[PDB]
């Protein structure tokens, strides 16, 4: 009868201990901008309930970044917002700069600053064993803070890490899915892209935590040092457990469901099995070993684990020997 509580093991509390404002984002009312100082130059992109254009602002003639919303729920608006401003000058997350509306469309537009991004493809090919290392600490700089500010941001992955190579320059964006973290809260778990996605969503256990980013951090780094994007490439949610059993093996994923009394879909009996634990050897070859190193095979077994209280936490991850060249460099 039911499933077993966790609880975060780092940032537990830190909502708690704040305004009731700060993370009560329903009550915050939006301040709204002048639609009028900005100009829309071209569209860059279109996304699942948004589309992205480049602006210029014209009071300044600085270069933006507008997000214009297709229909969402006010609360989920309130949301984004909220964390955004809450996560403002922050290390390696993007600045939102303003908000307007449409006066006739009624439709919500999220300004932002403009990054100089290098083209994903073209990057994530020329990426030296140097680069990836320098990258994943920025990233995790990023998560570190967003966590010790009571911040989940629930869609980790490639799309969301904008680089421009030329100043060594990474922003964390798209926060449309992030959520405070509150001990005991049940949270949805239809949330991140599925090659991403935790066991945790997988099996539908709800009460997960920021340990959630952890894991998809380790299917971006998995797929950067062994060339294979995606790392995990699941047909669908199912299928996509089990490409992770059959890597990560069933034994450890029993006994974390075990270990938290999972009801676990029925229909997962047929397709899970029976599988071992695979060494990570089985994805070096000579295209990739450039990239791989004993440190980065340490650091990516502690954060792909099926128990999320088991997995680093971002400042033990700034902490893992893979990254003493890059702290090195930066004192
Ligand atoms: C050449 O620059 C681009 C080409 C395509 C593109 O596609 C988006 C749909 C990701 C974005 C950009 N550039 C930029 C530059 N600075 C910021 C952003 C940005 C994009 C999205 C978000 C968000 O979803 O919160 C926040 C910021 N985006």
């Amino acid at each position: 009868s039911g499933p077993v509580p966790s609880r975060a093991r780092v940032y537990t509390d830190v909502n708690t201990h704040r305004p009731r404002e700060y993370w009560d984002y329903e009550s915050h009312v939006v301040e709204w901008g002048n639609q009028d100082d900005y100009q829309l130059v071209r569209k860059l992109g279109r996304g699942k309930y948004s589309e992205v254009f480049e602006a210029i602002n014209i009071t300044n003639n600085e270069k933006v970044v507008v997000k214009i919303l297709k229909p969402v729920k006010k609360k989920k608006i309130k949301r984004e917002i909220k964390i955004l401003e809450n996560l403002r000058g922050g290390p390696n997350i993007i600045t939102l700069a303003d908000i307007v509306k449409d006066p006739v469309s009624r439709t919500p537009a999220l300004v932002f600053e403009h990054v100089n991004n290098t083209d994903f493809k073209q990057l994530y090919q020329t990426l030296t064993d140097y680069d990836i290392r320098f990258y994943m600490y920025e990233i995790l700089k990023a998560l570190d803070y967003c966590h010790s500010m009571g911040i989940m941001h629930r869609d980790v992955k490639p799309h969301n890490v904008m680089i421009d190579h030329e100043h060594r320059k990474l922003r964390l964006i798209d926060w449309g899915l992030a959520e405070f973290y509150h001990p005991g809260q049940e949270y949805n778990v239809r949330v991140a892209s599925r090659y991403f996605k935790g066991p945790e969503l997988l099996v539908d256990y709800q009460m997960y935590d920021y340990s959630l980013d952890m894991w998809s951090l380790g299917c971006m780094l998995a797929s950067m040092i062994f060339r294979k994007e995606p790392f995990f490439h699941g047909h669908d949610n199912y299928d996509q457990l089990v490409r992770i059993a059959k890597v990560l093996g069933t034994e450890d994923l029993y006994d974390y469901i075990d270990k938290y009394n999972i009801e676990l879909d029925p229909r997962f009996n047929d397709i899970l099995g029976r599988h071992s634990r695979k060494r990570w050897e089985r994805f070096v070859h000579s295209e990739n070993q450039h990239l791989v190193s004993p440190e980065a095979l340490d650091f990516l077994d502690k954060l792909l684990r099926y128990d999320h209280q088991s997995r680093l936490t971002a400042r033990e991850a700034m902490e893992h020997p893979y990254f003493y060249t890059v702290v090195k460099d930066q004192a």
